[PDB]
């Protein structure tokens, strides 16, 4: 009922992991944790093996680790990363304090991208398609991802893509400062971001700080109008703004020359200021770009999920032991 852990210390970290997962090669670290690709014994596929990093070193990461847990054991769809896999070495709640994330590995990622590339660029599309697909499903459940750049998209030697752990280039302008109740569409701004990349090879907006950012956001789809001045709450912001030269909305067609001109009409409905004339995932799937690999009788919606923890204000033993009884809940996928 329990397996096998063995002992192994890769570049200055403990990995205990069950004797099933074999020859751990370290493919990244940072703020999210340390991952490894490895063999699967059981399924016989490889696989990828995060160790979250200082899971209960406050209530914030307590509570952060409970929640990508929860998240993470929710998620199935395609285009979304799953749980094949969650486990601790501690034998009890008293000795608890590591916890494993497993997934089947990919490669790569979006700043990667030279297995799906060609002359036409046809590849965007697909790759769009997939991270709009995942977002359709994600905001189905009522969950934003709120920081999405090329680095959370994985991809693997099929080119199939998947978002994980849910700079400030692709940040939508409405959560950099907060003027409006920032809705899902903050996402489909970055996705904006990410396609006229793969389109252009440039960073869109490749600002210096908070207010380097909105300036170069601001030059392409020029300053907030009269209709979209009157829903910002925030005076600051409104003072910000209404305190700069008025820009024009630049003419898309001109700006990403030489790109497919369905491209550019998808683009103009992302990159819209005001987050309720934006475009939404369900709508961007059945925009004419995607004709190719659209079908809305497999772009399915997530069941319903329980997000009433996140008011909820407790202590770390108590996210703790929430967290491990998530763990020893786990059942794998048929
Ligand atoms: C800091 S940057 O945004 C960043 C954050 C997390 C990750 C990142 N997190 C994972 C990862 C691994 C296992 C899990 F169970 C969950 C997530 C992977 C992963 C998954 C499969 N194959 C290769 C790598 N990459 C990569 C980059
Ligand atoms: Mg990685
Ligand atoms: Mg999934």
């Amino acid at each position: 009922e329990r397996p096998t852990f063995y002992r192994q210390e890769l570049n200055k970290t403990i990995w205990e992991v069950p004797e099933r997962y074999q020859n751990l090669s370290p493919v990244g670290s940072g703020a999210y944790g340390s991952v490894c690709a490895a063999f699967d014994t059981k399924t016989g596929h490889r696989v990828a093996v995060k160790k979250l990093s200082r899971p209960f070193q406050s209530i914030i990461h307590a509570k952060r680790t409970y929640r990508e847990l929860r998240l993470l054991k929710h998620m199935k769809h395609e285009n979304v990363i799953g749980l094949l896999d969650v486990f601790t070495p501690a034998r009890s709640l008293e000795e608890f304090n590591d916890v494993y994330l497993v997934t089947h590995l990919m490669g790569a990622d979006l700043n990667n991208i030279v297995k799906c590339q060609k002359l036409t660029d046809d590849h965007v599309q697909f790759l769009i398609y997939q991270i709009l697909r995942g977002l359709k499903y994600i905001h189905s459940a009522d969950i934003i991802h709120r920081d999405l750049k090329p680095s959370n998209l994985a991809v693997n030697e099929d080119c199939e893509l998947k978002i994980l752990d849910f700079t400030r280039w692709y940040r939508a302008p409405e959560i950099m400062l907060n003027w409006m109740h920032y809705n899902q569409t903050v996402d489909i701004w970055s996705v904006g971001c990410i396609m006229a990349e793969l389109l252009t090879g440039r960073t869109l907006f490749p600002g210096t700080d908070h207010i380097d950012q909105l300036k170069l956001i601001l030059r392409l789809v020029g300053t907030p109008g009269a209709e979209l001045l009157k829903k910002i709450s925030s005076e600051s912001a409104r003072n910000y703004i209404q305190s700069l030269a008025q820009m024009p909305k630049m003419n898309f067609a001109n700006v990403f020359i030489g790109a497919n001109p369905l491209a550019v009409d998808l683009l103009e409905k992302m990159l819209v200021l005001d987050s309720d004339k934006r475009i939404t995932a369900a709508q961007a799937l059945a925009h004419a770009y995607f004709a190719q690999y659209h079908d809305p009788d497999d772009e399915p919606v997530a069941d319903p999920y329980d997000q009433s923890f996140e008011s909820r204000d407790l202590l770390i033993d108590e996210w703790k032991s929430l967290t491990y009884d998530e763990v020893i809940s786990f059942v794998p996928p048929p």
